[PDB]
């Protein structure tokens, strides 16, 4: 079974009359034809006018632009895709309908306005001036000529675990967890519980509530970098795919490079090829990586809040240093 299959997705959306639903939403405008985003222009959704300012990313099938809602003055991202990405809108709508935690609402992208054409969609959401973890990590490294501080990465990992934990509680698999798809929305606070990250880009997410309970998947990514452990050993997967992605992000944050996994021969345990330095909190990181990468089956996922506890205990041992590191981090990014 392949949960990313384009015809499956069409079938799923039709089965729940998605089109009929979004036609009723006041922040969504259906139109015949959506123009290509272009710098220094204006865009309207109903009554609301937006400046379209500068390109952020641009591929053959879409782009992201920064712009501004003229009335409120708020900066926005404008995300355009061909063909129309209904599925991305569906996941975003479901996430915010299933949320009950006041704490977690800022940590998932919210589509404020949607312009939905026959050819193309444009989704508008809050713009982050700090950008993705990729941009933040590269900025910090270029200024310091060092890897991101170990304890700042603990603080960020604690946050990512919390966001993924609540997402999985809602029966959603993001399925594209990478540093590119976490935004830093605001500076870091000393309190590890304060969320400053936001998960974005639900383009290939999986909604488990659309499938029977006990449903699993066996589709295998082509690119080795993105194969989770189950995909490498001919086994079924569900939430494991996101947990694999979490490790890959932590790896990029800690080491400035992309994760390769290997069996730690002669055992069957999978771990990153990179060795955690002995003067890092090595036992802690190894526990975290091992627990997230090596999962018995789809019936029971590891306790993510236990991992957060391990990180908070390490952060608590050095509260003075941590406050200092976060301050330097925030100052770099001002
Ligand atoms: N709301 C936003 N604020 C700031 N930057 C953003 C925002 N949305 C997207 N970006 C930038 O654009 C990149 C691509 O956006 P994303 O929604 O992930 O598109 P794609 O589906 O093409 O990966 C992000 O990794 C980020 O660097
Ligand atoms: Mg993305
Ligand atoms: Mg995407």
């Amino acid at each position: 079974f392949n949960p990313f299959n384009v015809e499956l997705i069409s079938s799923l959306l039709e089965s729940i009359d998605f089109s009929m639903y979004i036609e009723k939403l006041p922040h969504c405008q259906l139109v015949g034809h959506v123009k290509r985003l272009h710098p220094n222009t204006h865009l309207e959704v109903h009554n609301e006018k937006f400046e379209v300012s500068k390109m952020i990313g641009k591929g053959a099938y879409g782009s992201v632009y920064v712009g501004k809602h003229l009335k409120s003055g708020k900066k926005v991202a404008l995300k355009q895709e061909r063909p129309t990405n209904y599925w991305e809108f569906y996941i975003c709508l479901e996430i915010h309908s299933r949320l009950t935690s006041e704490q977690m609402i800022p940590s998932y992208a919210h589509i404020d306005y949607a312009l939905v054409g026959n050819n193309s969609s444009v989704y508008i959401s809050e713009f982050s001036d700090y950008g993705s973890l990729i941009g933040v990590c590269n900025k910090v490294k270029s200024v310091t000529n060092r890897n991101m501080d170990e304890y700042v990465v603990m603080h960020l990992s604690c946050q990512m675990l919390d966001i993924v934990d609540h997402l999985h509680a809602m029966g959603i698999i993001h399925a594209d967890i990478k540093p590119d798809n976490f935004l830093l929305m605001k500076p870091i606070c000393a309190d590890p519980n304060e969320v400053s990250l936001q998960l974005i880009d639900f383009g290939v997410s999986i909604d488990m509530k659309l499938f029977p309970d006990n449903q699993t998947f066996n589709y295998v990514h082509h690119d080795d970098l993105f194969k989770c452990i189950e995909m490498r050993t001919g086994r079924p997967w569900t939430y494991q795919l996101d947990l694999y992605g979490l490790v890959s992000v932590m790896h990029v944050l800690l080491f400035g490079r992309y994760m390769e996994v290997v069996q730690r021969s002669p055992s069957t345990i999978w771990m990153p090829k990179t060795n955690v330095p002995r003067y890092f909190q090595r036992t802690m990181w190894e526990n975290i990586f091992r627990t997230l990468l090596n999962i018995r089956d789809c019936r029971t996922m590891p306790n993510l809040q236990q991992l957060r506890t391990q990180l908070k205990c390490a952060l608590a041992e050095k509260e003075k240093y941590v406050a200092e590191a976060i301050s330097k981090f925030n100052t770099i990014l001002q």
